[PDB]
């Protein structure tokens, strides 16, 4: 496997989105983890629609839209739906809102998805080198987390209890750490223009690898 990755080079990866005071980190991860695959498949990268997910993937889906939901089921609303608008035709409003899905805007469809066995890092590089980014969730309550600025976020206090829905978009080494980057969804005033790099290896930190998820078109 490549000693790094790195998929915002292969152009795979859209502009960090601020999610604002609506708890949808979920379809921010889901819709990331999709865009990859469709840049990887059509040549074009799209931002999809998280707003369609907060809407349209809930209930049925165990989502409760701006109240928190998964992205693997979001990726199977996304199949069972046969697809997921654009972004831009269906923007996001950081509030829960009637389903208003359209068709004639799709711009995206996922036949399946794959959950990764827990906590194995070695699996989730694979799986990040061979796939493309991969949608997981850490612990991201800890203080030091909203504070992170650069380098390798390492916390003690941090468990394996995720409570956050990000994306993984790369992993490599920085000056002896080796890392996870993760793509987070508060905008690019958060981390490192809206990205954090968090410690690989390191014992499932933050439980990164406890559950990842991949889908594929
Ligand atoms: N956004 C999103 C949130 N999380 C979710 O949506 C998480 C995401 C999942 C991803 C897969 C692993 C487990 C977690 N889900 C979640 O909270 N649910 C699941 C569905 O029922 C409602 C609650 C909403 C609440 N969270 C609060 C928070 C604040 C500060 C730091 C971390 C988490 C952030």
């Amino acid at each position: 496997l490549p000693d790094s990755v790195d998929w915002r080079e292969k152009g795979c990866v859209t502009e960090v989105k601020y999610q604002g005071s609506c708890g949808a980190c979920w379809a921010f991860s889901a819709v990331g983890a999709l865009e990859a695959q469709l840049k990887l498949k059509t040549g074009k990268l799209v931002s999809l629609s998280a707003q369609n997910l907060v809407d349209c993937s809930t209930e049925k889906y165990g989502n409760k839209g701006c109240n928190g939901g998964f992205m693997t089921t979001a990726f199977q609303y996304i199949i069972d739906n046969k697809g997921i608008d654009s972004d831009a035709s269906y923007p996001y409003k950081a509030m829960d809102q009637k389903c208003q899905y359209d068709s004639k805007y799709r711009a995206a469809t996922c036949s399946k998805y794959t959950e990764l066995p827990y906590g194995r890092e070695d699996v989730l590089k694979e799986a990040v080198a061979n796939k493309g980014p991969v949608s997981v969730g850490v612990d991201a309550r800890h203080p030091s987390f909203f504070l992170y600025r650069s380098g390798v976020y390492y916390e003690p206090s941090c468990t394996q209890n995720v409570n956050h829905g990000v994306l993984v978009v790369g992993y490599g080494d920085l000056n002896g750490k080796e890392y996870w980057l993760v793509k987070n969804s508060w905008g690019h005033n958060f981390g490192e223009e809206g990205y954090i790099r968090m410690a690989r290896n390191k014992g499932n930190h933050c439980g990164i690898a406890s559950f990842p998820s991949y889908p594929e078109i």
